[PDB]
């Protein structure tokens, strides 16, 4: 009889709660939308991902009327063709912790619905700084920390979307290059949902920022032994892969051994990703409002909703 | 076309958004409510909290169908007589910035509303160690602090209620004998709404606590050097006041002089209180749903209120 704010399910029960929502989505596509190294299978996908779906969508529905609410306190207008405030969701993880696929299964699923609603999906990744300012700030080798995103970029981007802007511009960041591309914009046009993928998304802090904004976040969480050996694994398949690419950052790796590569690969971690995780990114966990416990082989057996 | 969260208003503009909502509070009843110190007058109740009170029951309303959303996709039963989830007000702000008054009033108001809905009010006092738990942890001077009160029971608690539990207990505390009421308890029960008044309710942590559970949240602010210059005046008040009775555990203090007092007043300041202030509880004014500013005078003459 000890109250808590959350509720667990293990899989076999999470996915009862699928009621009837229907699978709209193809094996086909599920191939397109897999990230490097990801398991995800369309099993997966209904178990898991369509109960998601469906949560998701009997609170967009709610939360609308809580802004209305404030809006109708301050007696502003309820004009023309009357659109929503977006609803935004926020999706973290470690590096390799595989969020970019759940944000991408997310969004595809979440656009499939009877009423076809616009679903964007911005990574953050678009406001880190340019390797320029990052070198010049002395932050190339912390890049992935909370210090190396124009953190006051990404909460104006957010909160004119969130305001009902028309448009709103992002950076985009080219992972080949390693570095965010001159000029490329990504326009996002008064979404009914707004995806908003990234390592740091989460973060609180000392001011108001965008976790605060957030209508729903997720956290894809893994056990560190087991993230860690996928980052390295991940590592090893680009080097055939991203790496061959003359343009790449990380050419120069494409040609490392096996043994090599290993050994580079759990330094950048031991040194990088692993300390941002311990110190930035774990500690986000327990607010999240819906956790994804990966195990060892990707599968996601365990969820942690809370209810409050 | 700066966007932003806030949208701040000056009296003269929030008195207007009262629209039709009635005054059902006396003179003589707010005399009662008014806390040592405190300026309040009905003309204030009617301009700053009448309309807090309104946007407040639109909310109230409206936060119910997001919870019920989630019972919706949980499948659990909305059985019996229907009984709302608790919407939860945090309420904080320094010592003797008036918070007490603040709290007080705003119950008696959503109390009077036309549906007679259910408004408690607790204190978060209550949570505060016993002073010998505090001298055992050799927090005696440190009392007000987040390390001074148990914030497991405190969680414990709101979680209690908010789920919907049929009675609650919290402790009682006893600002004449400077401690914890022996076997003393308040019972809260399943309220409509509750109202938690202290100084660390806003308080963040690496762990989920009870600002997270919170529905509404105001703060009640005011320029620290008038902060401390209230603190002084009430303290020398006391001594012909609460310092008299001979239970009090300061009773020491109704025999200082204005000279003494002041003295004695401004160290326990500057050593205790400020420290608290400026470390622990302005660091959370940025998230408060709703700030009120006061002026030198106690009159509350500007607001900001997050609309995101
Ligand atoms: C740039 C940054 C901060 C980006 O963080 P993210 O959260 O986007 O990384 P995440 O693991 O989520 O990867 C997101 C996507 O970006 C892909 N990606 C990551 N690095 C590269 C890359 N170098 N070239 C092409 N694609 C890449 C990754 O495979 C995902 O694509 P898929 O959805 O198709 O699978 C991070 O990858 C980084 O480089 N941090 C600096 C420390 C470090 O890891 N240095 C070694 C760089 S080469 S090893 C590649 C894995 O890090
Ligand atoms: C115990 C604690 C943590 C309580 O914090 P609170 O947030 O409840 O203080 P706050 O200023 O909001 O006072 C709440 C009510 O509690 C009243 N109050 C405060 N201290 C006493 C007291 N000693 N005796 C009787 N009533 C008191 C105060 O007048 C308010 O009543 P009203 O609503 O009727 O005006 C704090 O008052 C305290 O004692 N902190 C330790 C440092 C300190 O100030 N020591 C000097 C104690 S004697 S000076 C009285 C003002 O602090």
């Amino acid at each position: 009889s000890e109250p808590s704010p959350y509720v667990e399910f293990d899989r076999r029960q999470w996915r009862a709660l699928r009621m009837s929502t229907p699978l709209a989505l193809t094996e086909e596509e599920l191939v397109g939308l897999r990230g490097l190294g990801e398991q995800i299978d369309l099993l997966e996908v209904e178990e898991v991902y369509l109960p998601l779906a469906r949560l998701i969508h009997l609170q967009v529905a709610a939360r609308q009327r809580l802004f209305a609410a404030t809006a109708e306190f301050l007696g502003e207008p309820q004009q023309n063709p009357d659109r929503p405030v977006p609803f935004i969701i926020g999706v973290a993880g470690s590096v390799a912790v595989g969020k970019s696929t759940t944000a991408r299964v997310l969004q595809a699923l979440l656009a499939r619905w009877d009423h076809h609603p616009r679903v964007d999906l911005v990574t953050t990744d678009g406001f880190l700084y340019p390797n320029a300012e990052l070198q010049r700030r002395n932050l190339m080798h912390r890049k992935g920390f909370p210090e190396s995103y124009n953190r006051r970029a990404l909460m104006r981007f957010v909160t004119s979307v969130k305001s009902g802007s028309d448009y709103a511009c992002a950076p985009v960041y080219s992972h080949l290059h390693y570095d965010i591309i001159p000029g490329a914009e990504q326009v996002v046009r008064h979404p009914d949902i707004l995806i908003l993928e990234g390592l740091n998304v989460l973060q609180t802090g000392p001011t108001l920022m965008v976790s605060d904004l957030f209508d729903f976040s997720l956290y894809v969480d893994a056990r560190i032994e087991d993230i860690e050996q996928w980052y390295v694994s991940r590592f090893l398949a680009m080097r055939t892969t991203a790496f061959a690419d003359p343009e790449s950052h990380f050419h120069h790796y494409a040609a490392f051994s096996d043994s090599q590569a290993v050994v580079a690969a759990r330094e950048i971690w031991r040194t990088i990703n692993r300390p941002n995780l311990v110190e930035n990114i774990l500690p986000t966990r327990p607010r999240a409002t819906l956790v994804l416990r990966k195990d060892a082989d990707h599968s996601i057996n365990r969820l942690r909703l809370r209810k409050l």
